[PDB]
């Protein structure tokens, strides 16, 4: 009768508190999806505790084993009621598992070190004295494998034979990538999480150019759960009363250093 | 076993061929969402034919008679299959239909003539020279309607007892008293509409400022259909193509006048 809502470490979506060591349960956290979490279980009238993913992954399907990953395999195998997280709704996940209408509206995009003459994916292609990568195993990552658009498939080559690896095992990776590669590395990664990492210190990142693609994020539950409804029409319903824009507000922006 | 896809006039979503006059059936009609059901009817594999909705309207519920009405009116009685078109999905239709993930994201925005001195929905509501309104009968009337926040719960009251009525019968007249009234006139309406009257001739207008809110336009089906699983794959298999965002970029601004 408790539910269990698998989530995942992810600033500034979910936080440990300042002082978490000396909490338990749900105390121990804070942040934008742990609010969200917490206006949804309100509307649906439920007692919940929140669940941080064993594996950190988002959730992909391995092609020779066919198992499932991630929070995604969470809710496939049946060790989670609900999935609260920065979760990209994508074809391939929408087969196996259902979805609610996006909470949230973001794209692809580059984030580079202040200074550095980059303005596009374009002037990222077409040289190499600039290297760039995604976040591993991720709707980022797979956009690019998928591709038949020219520029783009003319990027996932490089990364592709890329030495040494492109990719990174975290965002936070990345961003320190970018930071301490003095303008000679930059970062394809959804725009939520560019447009956070600038308003922090150190204040020497940047969001460039315009979005790559059009996508969002949506809560989830397992094929069939009597908990899709009510959690759908609870997402439409924050949104129509301004709480959704005043969580971004407060977890961005408010507290803005830049 | 052919199916009804019910739609609504509305540039550049629907729109007479040039030479309609002499034609029949689907070859009648291009624009937008033409195409896309086109595209959704071949990736379903479907015979179809479209049909402008009676009463021009998108989908509100009388608050007497409870009769449903619109677009939506039509799916909720059965007389369509499908409704193809940029209706908004919300809390009050989702509890009668379903909806797809968007096919296009969008907000509440301004329109003024231009020239005309403001920048904010703060600029409007704090004063009277300058006269305002939104289209009738939509989801655009409903926000401010049931708004809770102060500045909109300001503007409401305004066009509440607004002489002469400040709402319109068609986004067109909308636009057109914009042009009109030489800068005492702005019009509260959908970005997607803003942005598209903005590269037409007599290039006269703007978009000024933010947008007010956050959503979608999605593609809707009749509880329970069974046609409503395979319409929301072929949207997300769209969307993932690329062939969403070159189908905007065909009627919005590979044919722009300014
Ligand atoms: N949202 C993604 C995960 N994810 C996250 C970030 Cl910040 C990114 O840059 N790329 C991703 O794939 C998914 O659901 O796989
Ligand atoms: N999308 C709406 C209709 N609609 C359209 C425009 Cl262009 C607008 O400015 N306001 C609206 O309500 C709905 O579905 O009711
Ligand atoms: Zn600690
Ligand atoms: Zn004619």
């Amino acid at each position: 009768r408790t539910i269990v809502v698998t989530t995942i470490l992810e600033s500034p979506y979910v936080m440990y508190k300042k002082n978490h060591e000396q909490l338990e349960g749900n105390e121990r956290y804070e942040g934008y999806c742990v609010d969200l979490a917490y206006e949804i279980a309100k509307h649906v009238r439920i007692k919940y505790k929140l669940s941080i993913v064993g594996d950190g992954k988002y959730g992909a399907r391995d092609p020779e084993t066919k198992i499932w990953n991630g929070m995604v395999g969470e809710l496939v195998y049946g060790r989670a009621d609900i999935a609260v997280a920065p979760l990209t709704i994508t074809l391939v996940r929408e087969e196996v598992i259902d979805f609610s209408k996006p909470f949230m509206s973001l794209g692809i995009s580059i984030m580079i070190k202040k200074g550095t003459p980059i303005e596009s994916a374009e002037d990222l292609a077409k040289q190499t004295e600039i290297a760039y990568g995604t976040l591993d195993s991720g709707s980022t990552k797979e956009f690019f494998r998928r591709s038949k658009i020219a520029v783009y498939e003319k990027m996932w080559s490089y990364m592709k034979s890329a030495e040494p690896s492109v990719f990174t095992k975290t965002t936070a990776d990345g961003v320190a990538r970018v930071r301490k590669s003095k303008g000679k590395f930059a970062f394809l990664l959804e725009s939520t999480m560019n447009e956070y990492i600038e308003q922090r210190k150190p204040c020497d990142t940047m969001k460039v150019g315009g979005n790559l693609d059009s996508k969002g994020y949506g809560v989830a539950t397992p094929k069939g759960s009597a908990l899709g409804t009510p959690v759908n029409l609870a997402v439409l319903k924050l949104s129509e009363q301004g709480i959704l824009d005043k969580l971004k507000n407060k977890w961005w922006y408010d507290k803005g250093e830049c």
